[PDB]
RNA sequence: AAAA
């Protein structure tokens, strides 16, 4: 805290006028910044530099009577005088509206747009929406091409990449290319096809970038300016119409905590507080928050969920509650019954269907990937139209649309599996968050967080206080991505690589990350401590002390040494795994819980056994039905001590022990009253009285005989450990505190020093460059190429394959030695099954009939492991040969012989909703390889193909838009 | 294992 401001926090107006001319400060505060700022073209030669001014006026010439803010003016302007812009800003800015105008006014003066989206399930819904506005728009998908000959194109990015490599004459007559949520560049595995598109793109075409909130939209900017040789807008706005609160929920916590302030103030004691809670570890507390914010009045409220099963189950816990009125219990089925006359009468009863019914009434909504798109699309209709207060969504729900709530929960905190357990970015929590605040039932926007960790915490913090994060490029060499590259003549792999966002990246950053590590230097440098050096031997020593006698307590805990020392009576020390301390205390009885009831994974031995033990403490008076917590929720005498002070006996866990006594209390049989509990208290505080120092403990060594080589070496290490402690100025004087506090961010800054340090290493990173060479090898080897690396006929083929990465050279393997061939029209179906989708599937077949080509498909997957592994890649060969799926084979294959929908979804645990994606995307691959025997010189396996594909397609199962 |  410098120099910053803080606003208004609640209501206030600051001004006012009276009778002729006003100064508005109307209803509205504080959203204030807009940024414009212009990437300009490269100049080729010295002679000449022109110096080209060009700002556009606020409102445009023509309106088309369209309402525009002054945020999306300048957007539009800049489209208006045609030329590239990019556009940053939350989902909330209305970024749609400037989308439509570049397709308005090239439909204008009559050429061709092509509009794109990063799913192509948020396509179609944006087509029918332009198709019934224009008119003059179509879709082209992979499976449905729809009116190609439009002007205005809804297409998938991965078509719009498919049409440029293979160099398709559409492309000749766009005009501009529209990108949607190109901020989700960042997919480690559909992301590298963003830039695969672009980079390729012609020189004349104009661009329109729609994106969240990012650092670095400038530096996008330039890298679309050079290789384009381009000038590029950039129009970005960090203004969200709605305050926004941070409340953290601690796991196992029985409240949440604010963190963040309506201002932007972070509290360090709320995050140390909830860091205490931690530390005394299927959770229902989900059920909690949702049933309080009902009565709180917090709604609606979006629900954000990384996973698709445990998802619903967040919703099945609280559909034992009911938050809708009865006008509104049959406003939902009455808005249901016409997506029925849309449906067959057997695909009416659908399962799924009938299970959501009831919950709607209810008024819970869940929106996943896995869910029927009719049935998805009413329930995000349901939920703008109010008629939902709560929502369970996943992280798709937030790239959609805008569909704003009153309230954002976020129950994960960690990210995806791909390369890495990942921290939750920044950028996800801006995007996610930016759902809460509608704009006139809102003084606030709530954001709940739930926190646990699997190493240490320091990162927990950086998420919502620190800094944000460069949007980073995910591209990645792949096998089907260098042969297109070497496949046509005028461009090599290593063209691609030039121009590639990673490198321009990493080019620009250098020179700049050179000073970002002097100025580093100098703030460490700058604060001079007396004595530098004794202080890194104390608190070096003191983390050293204060983890290695956690080791001894560990072994104490046990019951390989404790539990023989336990009897009735014996006095016990009891201090939580979090460090508080509920006092002394005295052993009433232990015993071993034995088979929970599911649930929760089997009990460790170190929390097994339950102790119940005599305490002081106080708070909360019942809670004899005891959580599988460490203890009962109690408050120690810190508390009130008048309101109760009582002797009680707590059920402790087994690591709530940190000490035994010397010698026994007699004790009764029962403690039941105040009475009988009391005077076990007073035969307690007897030994404190005689015992002022301490109470003896019984010595881990010779009283209970622990002669363990790991023990003596762990208490010998204890000894000269704190010898250590006292050859320093720890006594005499206690200033410790002041060296502590300024030396620990000397450490902080030495540490982030060392990461700015290794930031240069992989910026000069050669990943994409070893990699080719050893890429191109597996290339020759296997035939695919020659020795001259130049492109042969099984390469061509290998070009043709698209929508599936990953298997590009076992099906191009497979198909050129002549397998579909030996085969049937519906086996050939069911086998490219296997290679659609990774999601797994729960059905045992074991059946010979599909195992025997299974078997054969997944041996050739080993030969390729093998030659492409020790060409010094990094592949196993278990892995990779793992990666295709026996689990749907029967499932397809059924529907290929005529059998009903309905019956399909039994056969297996298989999503309604994904069973339809890994199915359209089936049915692609099938019209791919089409094209792939086309090029062989074999036109029997492309009827084949074509055969096989009449199969799959039929009138329910294609459900999208019927216009023109 | 989320998204196409
Ligand atoms: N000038 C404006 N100021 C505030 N809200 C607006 C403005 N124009 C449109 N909106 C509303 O804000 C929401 C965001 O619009 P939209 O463009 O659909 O979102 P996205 O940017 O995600 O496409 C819309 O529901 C729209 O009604």
């Amino acid at each position: 805290i410098m120099t910053d401001a803080f606003q208004t926090a609640e209501s206030r107006e600051v001004t006012g006028a009276q009778g002729f001319a006003p100064t508005e400060g109307e209803s509205i505060v504080l959203s204030h910044n807009i940024q414009h700022q212009v990437a300009l073209p490269p100049d080729l030669d010295y002679e000449y530099i022109p110096l080209s001014e060009h700002k556009p006026p606020a409102e445009p010439a023509r309106t088309y009577s369209f309402k525009l803010d002054p945020f999306q003016a300048l957007s539009v302007a800049s489209i208006e005088r045609e030329e590239s812009v990019l556009v940053s800003a939350h989902t909330s800015a209305g970024k749609t509206v400037v989308a439509e105008y570049a397709i308005a006014q090239c439909l204008k003066k009559n050429q061709r747009v092509i509009y794109t989206s990063p799913i192509k399930a948020l396509s179609n819904q944006k087509y029918r929406d332009f198709q019934a506005e224009f008119g003059d728009v179509g879709l082209m998908t992979g499976d449905v091409t729809i009116n190609p000959t439009a002007s205005c194109l809804v297409m998938t990015t991965e078509i719009l990449r498919s049409m440029l490599y293979r160099g398709s004459e559409i492309m000749r007559e766009v005009a501009w290319v529209v990108f949607d949520e190109i901020h989700y560049m960042r997919d480690k595995i559909r992301g590298v096809v963003w830039e695969e598109t672009i980079i390729l793109l012609p020189d004349k075409v104009r661009y329109v970038f729609l994106s969240a909130t990012i650092p670095n939209a400038f530096q996008f900017a330039e890298w679309i300016a050079k290789i384009h040789r381009q000038a590029c807008h950039v129009v970005y706005t960090d203004f969200r119409p709605t305050p926004l609160q941070n409340y953290f929920f601690p796991a196992g916590g029985k409240g949440i905590l604010l963190i963040v302030d309506e201002k932007g103030n972070f509290k360090e004691n709320n995050f140390n507080q909830a860091m205490a809670m931690i530390e005394e570890k299927e959770k229902a507390d989900i059920a909690k928050i949702i049933k309080m914010i009902l009565k709180k009045n917090f709604q609606p409220v979006i629900v954000f969920n990384f996973s698709k099963r445990e998802c619903e189950q967040m919703a099945l816990a609280s559909s034992s509650m009911k938050f809708n009125a009865p006008d509104e219990e049959n406003m939902v089925n009455k808005v249901f019954e016409n997506a029925l006359a849309s449906l067959s009468e057997d695909d009416k009863n659908l399962p799924q269907i009938s299970n959501i019914l009831p919950l709607l009434r209810k008024g819970i909504g869940v929106h996943h990937s896995g869910l029927l798109p009719i049935l998805k699309e009413t329930i995000e209709i349901l939920f703008q139209e109010g008629l939902i207060k709560v929502l369970f969504a996943t992280e798709t729900f937030s790239i959609g649309l805008n569909m704003p709530a009153r309230t954002v929960v976020f129950t994960q905190v960690t990210k995806w599996d791909g390369q890495q357990r990942r921290p939750l970015t920044s950028s996800e929590y801006i995007q996610m968050a930016g759902r809460a605040g509608r704009r006139g039932l809102d003084d606030r926007g709530i954001v709940i967080m739930m926190v646990d960790d699997k190493l240490e915490p320091e990162t927990a913090r950086a998420i919502v206080v620190g800094n944000q994060d460069k949007l980073n490029s995910a591209f990645h060499l792949g096998y089907n991505m260098v042969l297109n590259l070497l496949r046509i003549e005028a461009i090599s792999p290593e063209y691609m690589l030039e121009r590639c966002f990673f490198q321009f990246q990493n080019a620009a950053s250098v020179p700049q990350l050179e000073r970002e590590l002097i100025s580093l230097q100098q703030e460490r440098d700058a604060i001079i401590i007396p004595d530098e050096s004794i202080v890194k031997d104390y608190y070096g020593v003191r983390q050293q002390l204060e983890e290695y006698n956690k080791d001894m307590v560990f072994v104490i805990q046990h019951p390989q040494n404790c539990l023989g020392f336990f009897q009735e009576g014996r006095l016990i020390h009891i201090k939580s795994p979090s460090g508080v301390d509920y006092g002394w205390g005295v052993l009433i009885k232990h015993i071993q819980r034995q088979t929970p009831k599911n649930g929760q994974p089997p009990y460790p031995e170190q929390e097994s056994y339950v102790l119940d033990v005599l305490l002081k403490v106080s708070g909360d008076f019942n809670p004899k039905t005891r959580g599988e917590g460490p203890m009962p929720e109690g408050i120690m005498p810190a508390g009130k001590d008048s309101k109760n002070a009582r002797w009680e006996v707590v059920p402790c866990l087994l690591n709530c022990l940190r000490a035994l006594g010397q010698l026994r209390v007699f004790l009764p049989k029962r403690l039941e009253s105040a009475d009988e509990k009391d005077g076990v208290g007073k035969a307690v505080d007897e030994i404190s009285r005689r015992f002022p120092d301490g109470i003896p403990i019984l010595d881990p060594m010779e009283n209970m005989g622990i002669n363990d080589d790991s023990f003596k070496k762990l208490l010998r290490k204890i000894e000269v450990l704190e010898s250590r402690l006292v050859a320093n100025p720890l006594h005499n004087s206690p200033l410790l505190v002041e060296l502590w506090n300024q030396y620990s961010l000397k450490m902080q800054l030495g540490e982030q020093i060392k990461e700015k340090k290794k930031a240069i290493a992989r910026a000069h990173s050669v990943a994409q460059l070893d990699e080719l060479k050893s890429r191109k090898r597996v290339l020759r080897r296997l035939g695919f190429i020659n020795d001259a690396e130049v492109v042969q006929m099984k390469a061509r083929v290998a070009c043709e394959i698209s929508s599936t990465e990953g298997h590009e050279l076992l099906l191009a393997e497979l198909l050129f030695n002549r397998f579909f061939n030996e085969l049937s029209p519906e086996i050939c179906a069911c086998i490219l099954s296997c290679f659609i989708f990774d999601e797994k599937i729960e059905t045992q077949a074991l059946k010979e009939e599909l195992a025997k080509p299974f078997r054969e498909i997944q041996a050739q997957a080993r030969i390729i492991a093998k030659v492409s592994a020790e060409s010094k890649l990094d592949v196993n060969e278990d892995e990779y040969v793992q990666s295709l799926k026996w689990q749907l084979m029967e499932t397809v294959l059924a529907w290929a012989q005529g059998r009903p929908f309905s019956e399909i979804c039994k056969m297996t645990n298989v999503y309604e909703g994904s069973l339809i994606r890994l199915f359209r995307r089936l049915e692609e691959l099938l019209r791919q390889m089409a094209e792939a025997a086309r090029v062989m010189g074999s036109e029997e396996l492309k009827d084949k193909f074509e055969l096989s594909l009449s199969k799959i397609r039929r009138d329910i199962v294609s459900f999208n838009s019927l216009y023109l």
